[PDB]
Parts: C-alpha cells; structure tokens; sequence
C-alpha cells in the first residue's frame, strides 16, 4: 500500500547480510520487520527467508526483487519527467509604487519589454512594506518604490533624487513666487492635502518626516484618498499639496506648481531586489533604466 | 515519494469536487492538503487549483494524472502477478518466421509472458524446416510457419487461413479495383515480385503455387532478398507484389494494397509442436491464441 514498504525489501536483499545493512539512504534497525510484515500479510504474501548467513533468493521473492526496483525507479524517472514543463516560460515580476506611473517608469518597462520579446512581465502596484515581503516571499522580482528599507536580506539602490514641488491653486498668494520658489517655513500656516491614506508608510509620512526633519509640525492637514482627488481638491482651493516633480503630467485648470528651495525637499526613487541575486534578467532592467536616463540627460547609477 | 500522495490525488481528480469526494477507500476530510503538499513542494512542483466548482485540471497537471493511473495499477496488478510464479529454471524457445511478426503473434507472445513471468522466453527466427530439424532436435518448442511440412515427428495445428493481396502502385490501372478485387488471372501479364530469396522452401515458393494450382504460371519474375524491397519496389515502379494481409502493417506513399478474389489465394498460418507434446507451457501458449483470436474475431481452432 506504499513506497516505503519497498525501500525497506531493497535494503535486506542487496546487502545479502543482516551484520552488514546500512549502505542506502536513512535507515534504523528494530522496525526491519514491521515494515516489512505490513507489506507481506495483509493482501497475500511472505517473500525472503530468514535467514542464514549470506542471504540467497527466494522462488516467490527474488521475482518481487526484479518488480520492485523497476517499479520504484519509475516514479523517480517520472518525477523530474514531471518536472521537463514550464508554463508561458520565463516571467519577470515587478512591484512598483503607483507615483512613479508619472515619472520615468512605463517608458523604462516598454523597453525593457522590446529587448526582451521573449519574456512575460508583471506589474503590480504595491507598497514597499509589501515589496519587501514579497521580494522576500519570491513572489516579485525586483520592487520601485519611495522610502528605504530595513532588512538585511534586500539591496536597495538610489536611482535618483526627485524635487517636491508644492500644488497650489493659480490664485493663490505663494504662486508669485512661482519662478524663484518657496521655502517650507512658508507653507506650515496653509491647509495642507497629504496623500494616499493607505498601507502605510507612504508618500504621505515621507512629507511629514520633511517637515519633521526641518523643525515644522505643521497641524492644519487633510489627509486624502489619493493625489488626484488631493490635486483636485486644490483646484478647488481646499488648500496645497507637496507632489514629486514628476506628478507635473497632471495639470488642471488653475493649479500651478511651485518649487521648493529647501536644498533637501526631494524624495527619492530606489530599486531594490533579493539579495544574492544573479539573475541577467535583472540586470538587463537594470541597465534599462541606465540607458533611459542616460536619453534624460540625468546621472547613472553605477554597477 | 510516496504511494498514499498518488491514492490521495486520483481521490480529487477523478471526484471533480471539493464538497463530496470520498468514492475510494479509508480517506478523511482536515488532512485534505497536507498530504498532498508533501509530494509537490520537495521535489519543486506545482498542480491543480484551488478550486471552484467543478475543478478544471491544468495542463501540467494533466501530465502527472496518466502515470497515475498507471504507476497506481502497476502497483494493483502487482499483488496479482507474484502469485502466477513457477520459479525461473525453465526456458521455452519458441520458432518463428520472419513473415509472422506483422500479425498477431507478438500480441500473442507479449500475452503469453505476462501469464508466465516465471518463464524465460527465446524466440528464434528461421524457415519451416530448419524450425522442424530444430524441434525434433529439441531446441525449440514450438514453430510458427506458412509452409506446411511432412514429418510424423511433428504435430501441425491450422490457426487460421489469412488472405492474400496485391501490392501495387496508386497509379497502376488495377488499383482501380482497390474495394471490390482482382483475380490471379489479371496478375499473369504483369511483373511480379517475390521474397524472400532464402533457405527454402519459401513464401515465394507458396505464391508460385498458388498461381499453378489455379493454372497459371507467370515469367515475367524476379526474386527479392525482403518484403520492404518488395514492396518499396513497388512503390518505386519496378512491378507488383503478392502479400499476405496482414503485411498491410507497412504502408508507403503510393503504395497500395488491393484484395484477391479467388477463394483459394490465401496463405495459412500454423503452429507445430513434437508429436508426444503435453506440456502445460505448449498448452497454455495454445490458449492464448485462442483468447487473442476470439478478440479479434477470428474463428478459434480446436481442442
């Protein structure tokens, strides 16, 4: 009734002794017999005879010698045999922070996406705290994303330095500094839109740690859904918003952006995989956004 | 790894359902993934879903579910296989001619071993003749032949009569009667090709006959070392061929096979055995013809 029944017959005629028994793979001595007797009589048999020193073969046994080696040898050539199949090959997993969806990202994708014809490519918009676990948990391959992460079994790797830049309506009094900028010092007094109220930590505390990190604790905020409903509520004047540069691929009537001069309002783009990771497929993405931004005219990271 | 991750598996397969699914024998219903995760993540694969109604099996799930069915009845024919032993120490040599592997007589002997995996079996092609020295000299214990042999040491037993046909190429005007049939006396004008050129007395020899026993005696011959020169011959143009039926198991472009209409163009099938043969071993092949020819139709021979 099972594959251990067979194993244990394999290990009493091919040592052809009961001194000498221990050669195959992970075995005991006192349950040499139990078994074995399960096997024996419960449907209708009794195999080898015991048993002198050496061991000989049996009429009604030494036939279920030549079966059972034959019948054993099957399931482990026809596992690895199952093995021999992939579905829809090689795929390629990505995590990704939807804000980056305004910057260089989809570009990135679509050529990676031509020099590698071959391949299938997932896309999933999620989190870093996710990213993380699932980089960890095989499930994506590679993750983008905002904020850095602790965990010594990712890489993590700066791309590039992004500028904050404050979402205000045209009307508003900080737009007349649209050309030179504000500082943050200026905007802690305005009604302030934080976004997306979601898996934290997101884009959101990354803006109250800039204000942290600058000595402002600045309490008139809303926190909002999502950056267009914060962006519209501005166009509505509700109030502003700090958005990364790249957001600029929004623009409603009225809403104008302004720059902040504060050397260290940016936020940051990383990559990060696995650890030990080898993989050409990453690299090749990898050396993707190198040549991307190389076209930019930005800085490349380095191997 | 085991037996019970196979017995466990055609219990979900052959069931299609998660809510009743207890068809077999001694399963439970908590330990309904445990046992089955066993098998799949340790080796490294990956199966059926999980599991809306009906399940769908996928595709390389597909793969492992043949081989299921038949390392499982491996197993189940397996109990009733060691108990048909009768301990290997005798041999059965068996005569045959070349002609009769495109029949039903490796069917027969495929049988025959599987009633017999106590018994070594030897099969020796040669001409019916040297089949009848070798039986009286013991050296093998039974023959099958076409030809007919006049021995009182020999016991001869007709199997069956098979038909004769015309190999011919497409383009040949007598194809045209490929459904209804041709006379000998329509072959006399044509070339015709005989086999094989070996020891005699020969099935070239048989086909000779059969045209003088209807009168009729062909010049325009020429003689062939094997029936694939016979016929690929044919295919190529350089004239007819006379074939048993049962040779229709080769088939080549442009080749065709036309029936013959006289009632006498056959060509017989017979077993021979020693005179004072009563071995169960001669008998029980006998059965086994008898069984393989009441498959397939064929008239059985006598007791």
């Amino acid at each position: 009734m099972e594959l251990r029944h067979l194993r244990y017959f394999v290990a009493v005629v091919e040592e052809q002794s009961f001194t000498k028994a221990a050669d195959k793979l992970c075995i005991a001595q006192p349950p040499l017999s139990r078994q074995i007797q399960n096997l024996e009589e419960e449907l209708g048999i009794q195999l080898l005879e015991r048993g002198s020193r050496p061991v000989k073969t049996t009429p009604e046994g030494h036939f279920f010698y030549q079966y059972a080696i034959k019948l054993l040898s099957n399931v482990d050539q026809m596992v690895s045999m199952t093995k021999r199949i992939a579905s829809v090959e090689k795929t390629i997993r990505i995590g990704f922070v939807g804000s980056l969806l305004f910057g260089l990202l989809p570009r990135i994708i679509h050529l990676y996406r031509q020099a590698h014809p071959n391949l299938r490519i997932e896309l999933y918009e999620m989190g870093t705290k996710a990213q993380t676990e699932a980089l960890k948990e095989g499930r994506i391959d590679a993750g983008f994303g905002r904020l850095k992460i602790s965990d010594p079994a990712i890489k993590r790797t700066l791309l590039r330095n992004e500028r904050l830049m404050v979402a205000v309506h045209a009307s508003h009094p900080l737009n007349q500094m649209k050309d030179k900028g504000v500082h943050l010092n200026d905007l802690i007094d305005e009604k302030i839109l934080l976004y997306p109220s979601s898996p934290k930590p997101n884009f959101s505390t990354h803006v109250m740690n800039i204000f942290s990190d600058h000595g402002l604790e600045p309490t008139k905020i809303n926190e909002v859904r999502k950056v267009q409903l914060a962006l519209g509520l501005v166009a509505a004047g509700e109030g502003i918003s700090l958005v990364p540069a790249s957001t600029q691929s929004i623009q409603l009537f009225n809403l104008s952006y302004v720059p902040l001069l504060d050397p260290d309002a940016i936020t940051p783009i990383y990559i990060a995989v696995r650890n030990m990771e080898e993989s050409t497929y990453i690299y090749s993405l990898y050396e993707t956004i190198r040549q991307i931004y190389a076209y930019e005219g930005f800085t490349e990271p380095p191997n």
